[PDB]
């Protein structure tokens, strides 16, 4: 046998094309780029781990049939809240870790189980961490616990805030932050916070621990590279502490 018939899948939507092993792919995912009615370059088509280029074939890959291409939506809009790998989420211990590592990890886990899973634009984990965020009644620092390990494709441009304190993290534009309007707090988009206005961090980073109004010095839109973008989704209070900051979900 010679051609090759492998399912592309967003998760959702799976189409079946056969074709033989010395064909680039190029149409192949040009085809299903227009059937999901979008052009090729807005998706992501991976096997495996590795992302695929579009002068490909199927044995340079090694192929098999009923192999499976899963494709990734490139967001256009934003609208998917997340933060940059390297921001150090504050565990429920004392320590710090990259949200990255703790969701791919949680990912694998998850793989090697059966519990992965799969959205048009990444994947999402279970996930049982104890995590240090702000008590939304309380005010003040608390233990909380997250269930969902998130895992999204990075959007076309992404802002880096800094404070007049020092803390600095990297946030998908929607990605909101605890504001205090005549006493409210509220939340506030990324995109939606100015130059100068004061977002809520934990005074220190311990238990009990009250705000610190810290005044936004540095908003930076930018084009990343950093190909995917990471979340943790804690029930209840929907914040953690990351970076010296108080992310809501």
């Amino acid at each position: 046998e010679t051609h090759i018939n492998l399912k592309v899948s967003d998760g959702s939507s799976e189409i079946f094309f056969k074709i033989k092993k010395t064909t680039p792919l190029r149409r192949l995912m040009e085809a299903f780029a227009k059937r999901q009615g979008k052009e090729m370059d807005s998706l992501r088509f991976l096997y495996d781990g590795i992302r695929i280029q579009a002068d490909q074939t199927p044995e340079d890959l090694d192929m098999e049939d009923n192999d499976i291409i899963e494709t990734h939506r490139e967001q256009i809009g934003g609208s998917g809240k997340a933060v940059d790998y390297d921001t150090e989420v504050l565990l429920g211990d004392g320590r710090k870790r990259k949200i990255g590592e703790i969701v791919e990890e949680a990912i694998k886990k998850a793989e090697k189980e059966g519990k992965l899973g799969r959205v048009d634009d990444g994947f999402y984990a279970p996930i049982n961490l104890e995590l240090y965020a702000l008590d939304v009644r309380t005010l003040k620092v608390r233990k909380v616990k997250a269930d969902i390990a998130w895992k999204r494709t990075t959007p076309e441009k992404m802002l880096r805030i800094r404070t007049k304190r020092g803390r600095e993290i990297r946030v998908t534009p929607t990605h909101p932050f605890f504001t205090l309007e005549e006493g409210r707090i509220k939340t506030k988009k990324a995109y939606e916070l100015k130059v100068g206005e004061k977002i809520a961090t934990p005074r220190e980073e311990a238990p009990e621990a009250e705000i610190f109004w810290d005044e936004v010095v540095e908003i930076e839109e930018y084009k990343p590279n950093n190909s995917w973008v990471y979340d943790l989704q804690v029930p209840e209070h929907h914040n953690f502490i990351a970076n010296g900051i108080f992310v809501h979900n």
